[PDB]
């Protein structure tokens, strides 16, 4: 059977299923309704930055259509919806004056969700730093971001927190650090060679440190001011792809473990244990900022749950560790990526070149966190795959590969949960085809097809798969 034995009965009582979007990727009205620009508006409006010179000005127009989209998610039997608030739609300059029209939108969206029995899971930040803060403060390079972010979070808690009980601060700070400040391919386009300036060896570490301090400060504000009355939770969303040793050699096993530590441990060791991974301290040395005892104690235990975005897996090959002139965060790991073993690829690729379909990576990641970090409450906050550009509507709708993807990945998630992993929920990326950052509209991740000419929504086979799997 096409469900392959999956249903709500196959998961724990009260396990949460949802779909996910992010503000810039779906809302549209990017320069309307009082919204100020983000670093993504500026970046996407520069010729050559995004596929087809596309941008999120209109995107899926969820701003106008949100009731349609909520009706659709309810009809597909989801329990929850993860979306983000655009900082610059609330505070067009990132601080100071509140855009009341922006506030009204999120009130309307949250209220409709609740009216329809869909639980809002709300991200405060999803790459979309207000342009004004980038220009005035230097963005995430500036330790002052902790104060600026805390003040924004405080406003959101006060304004929405009587209704919203599930918050996330950040989405994938690793990718902000990597793409914004190591490779310089996402805004602010910083790197050692980059026109904007930068230093691929130092800035990714400064940026990560500031995300951690900002998360901790926002959570401290929630707990001391709002939580007694509101009784909600705040976590963080971190990407984690699985790393498997290419062989059972000491060097390959060490390499895979180094990759895990530089990828997820970078954030989870501070959040769970109050320090960076030992290997990162050993290899990165004075380029890795030091938490004071007070900061470390603020960061430790500051996530009520850990969101994990899980997509893919790689093999890892290792080498003797060597003294080397620092060049970048990526090069600091001293590992070699490998995508085949015994002459067989680890899995076929989706439309995105980085996205290898490897369902057992889901089990890898979930098991690893359970065993290493004392089984923290985890929520799978994104999982999904993409179709390419230029298909016909019907080809988009017959998304047989995506159906297989969800059945296989969720089977592997079920295996990990059945072995005792503390996973509380699962969210599909994405509800809708949307603006996929550098890929623009050339990458289709949705379980619902969006015709980008007419803006019409049409559920794909994977949407109906979820509907069948999730019927109550
Ligand atoms: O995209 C859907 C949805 O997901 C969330 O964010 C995504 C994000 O959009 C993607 O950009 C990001 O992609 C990263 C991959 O997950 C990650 O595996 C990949 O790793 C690179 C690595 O950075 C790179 O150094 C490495 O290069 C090696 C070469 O492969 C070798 O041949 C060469 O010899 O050596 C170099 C380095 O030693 O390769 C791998 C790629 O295979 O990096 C990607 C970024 O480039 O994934 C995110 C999720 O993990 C987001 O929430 C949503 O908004 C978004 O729409
Ligand atoms: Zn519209």
């Amino acid at each position: 059977n096409w469900l392959g034995g999956l249903s709500r009965a196959a998961f724990p009582k009260r396990f949460v299923f949802g779909t996910v979007t992010s503000a810039y990727q779906v809302e549209g009205m990017a320069a309307s309704g009082g919204r100020g620009p983000s670093i993504w508006d500026a970046f996407a409006h520069t010729p050559g930055n995004v596929a087809g010179n596309q941008n999120g000005d209109v995107a899926t127009d969820q701003y106008h259509r949100y009731k349609e989209d909520v009706n659709l998610m309810k009809s597909l039997n989801f329990d929850a919806y993860r979306f983000s608030i655009s900082w610059s739609r609330i505070f067009p300059d990132g601080e100071g004056r509140v855009n009341q029209e922006g506030v009204a939108y999120y009130n309307n969206l949250i209220n409709y969700l609740l009216q329809k029995g869909i639980t809002p899971y709300v991200n405060l930040y999803h790459y979309d730093l207000p342009l004004a803060l980038e220009k005035k403060y230097g963005g995430w390079l500036n330790a002052k971001m902790a104060d600026l972010f805390t003040e924004y979070a405080d406003f959101c808690f006060k304004t929405f927190g009587n209704r919203v009980k599930h918050w996330f601060t950040f989405n994938q700070p690793r990718i902000v650090a990597l793409l914004g400040y190591d490779q310089g391919t996402n805004p602010p386009k910083r790197c050692t060679k980059c026109a904007a300036g930068g230093n691929s060896a130092t800035e990714p570490y400064i940026v990560a440190h500031n995300f951690l301090l900002s998360h901790a400060a926002a959570v401290a504000r929630y707990r001391t001011k709002y939580q007694a009355a509101q009784q909600g939770k705040v976590g963080i969303v971190l990407d984690f792809n699985w790393y498997e040793a290419l062989s059972n050699s000491t060097e390959d096993q060490a390499a895979a473990q180094r990759a895990r530590d530089f990828h997820i441990g970078w954030y989870l060791d501070p959040l769970i244990n109050g320090h960076y991974p030992q290997i990162m301290q050993d290899l990165v040395k004075d380029r890795l900022p030091k938490f004071t005892p007070e900061q470390a104690r603020l960061v430790k235990g500051s996530a009520d749950y850990i969101g994990i975005n899980q997509y893919t897996a790689s093999y890892m090959k290792g080498q003797q560790l060597m003294q080397q002139t620092p060049t970048s965060y990526s090069a600091d790991w001293q590992v070699t990526y490998v995508f085949a073993k015994n002459g067989k690829p680890i899995g076929p690729q989706a439309n995105s070149n980085w996205l290898y379909i490897v369902p057992w990576g889901m089990y890898g990641c979930v098991n690893y966190i359970k065993q290493k970090y004392g089984n923290p409450t985890v929520v799978i906050t994104e999982n999904g795959m993409d179709q390419p550009a230029n298909l016909s509507r019907d080809q988009y709708l017959r998304d047989t590969t995506r159906v297989h993807f969800y059945r296989s990945y969720l089977t592997q998630l079920k295996k990990a949960i059945d072995e005792g992993a503390n996973v509380a929920g699962y969210f599909a990326w994405s509800l809708l085809d949307n603006f996929e950052w550098l890929s623009g509209y050339t990458s289709k991740f949705g379980i619902v097809y969006v015709d980008f000419n007419t803006l019409e929504r049409h559920p794909k086979a994977s949407a109906y798969w979820f509907r069948d799997m999730l019927k109550h």
